[PDB]
């Protein structure tokens, strides 16, 4: 993961 996980 390099992004946003909500």
């Amino acid at each position: 993961n390099f992004g946003a996980i909500l």
